[PDB]
């Protein structure tokens, strides 16, 4: 399937190339798969998740997304315009309030949630896990992460927006989950990008459209962008059968563009997440 005049990092994930504007992908879309966000919410309501959208967790008074990063996310991960998986189902998970904050225990039930709340989902295709959050390294956090891992859940979590070692961020600095920095359209590591040992892999990052709350869309940055592209394309190849929750990090990382970024400190990552889709 293709997709004409598509936000670049849907076309950049799809091609061996920056610069082009077509996305490219198997029509499956991801259906079958499951994807929760983990983050503001999500507003279910609106056109861009074409009722595949659901919030099942809240922290807070509502489930409602009064901010716009979780729902931004959600689009990304799965909108019909937006997303990587423009099929699968998306469960809202609010650990964090109205102004995008929220405490680490809090963050930690919500992944516990997750491990959990997907024996009451069908994801037949599999499980995914979004994390566009983090804050200082803490071992409970990562504890957590690496749980949600080994219940068979594909965890991808931003790298952080310090320009700097994710090794001192949670749950960026968990190894077992899928560390995710951000790239720029012209496949520079963007401004803000966290580095290090720890990353997997790099997404789509500076200047990502997507849904926003009150029916609309924006644009913006952070590894909070990325992160989503990696994981709906886990989500979209656990559909294809390609690979599985516990090791897509791993085939999103051999099947790269590899060697293709600019300013990758050394001793990072130079892999780009691409979904190898030739129709």
């Amino acid at each position: 399937a293709a997709q004409t005049n598509a936000p670049w990092g849907l076309a950049r994930i799809s091609s061996t190339s920056p610069g082009t504007s077509t996305y490219y992908y198997d029509e499956s879309a991801g259906q079958g798969s499951c994807v929760y966000v983990i983050d503001t919410g999500i507003e279910a309501s609106h056109p861009e998740f074409e009722g595949r959208a659901q919030m099942v967790k809240t922290y807070y008074y509502s489930s409602r997304d009064g901010n716009g990063h979780g729902t931004h996310c959600a689009g990304t991960v799965g909108s019909r315009t937006y997303g990587v998986a423009k099929k699968t189902q998306l469960f809202g998970v609010k650990v964090l309030d109205d102004n995008g904050s929220g405490q680490y225990s809090t963050i930690i039930a919500g992944m516990d949630f997750v491990a959990s709340d997907k024996n009451n989902r069908n994801c037949p295709k599999g499980v995914v896990a979004s994390l566009s959050l983090g804050g200082g390294y803490s071992s409970s956090v990562n504890s957590a992460a690496a749980r949600l891992q080994s219940s068979g859940v594909m965890v991808a979590v931003a790298a952080g927006n310090n320009n700097a070692d994710a090794r001192n961020y949670s749950p960026a600095s968990e190894p077992s989950v899928c560390t995710v920095g951000a790239s720029d359209r012209y496949d520079r590591r963007s401004s803000f990008s966290n580095y290090g040992s720890v990353l997997d892999i790099f997404g789509p990052g500076t200047d990502i459209l997507s849904t926003w709350i009150g029916g609309s869309t924006r644009s913006i940055s952070g590894t909070s962008m990325a992160t989503p592209h990696v994981a709906g394309l886990a989500a979209y190849l656990m559909t294809l059968g390609k690979t599985t929750a516990a090791s897509a990090c791993r085939y999103i990382a051999d099947t790269a563009n590899k060697g293709d970024l600019s300013n990758i400190p050394f001793g990072t990552v130079n892999l780009l997440a691409y979904n190898n889709y030739q129709a």
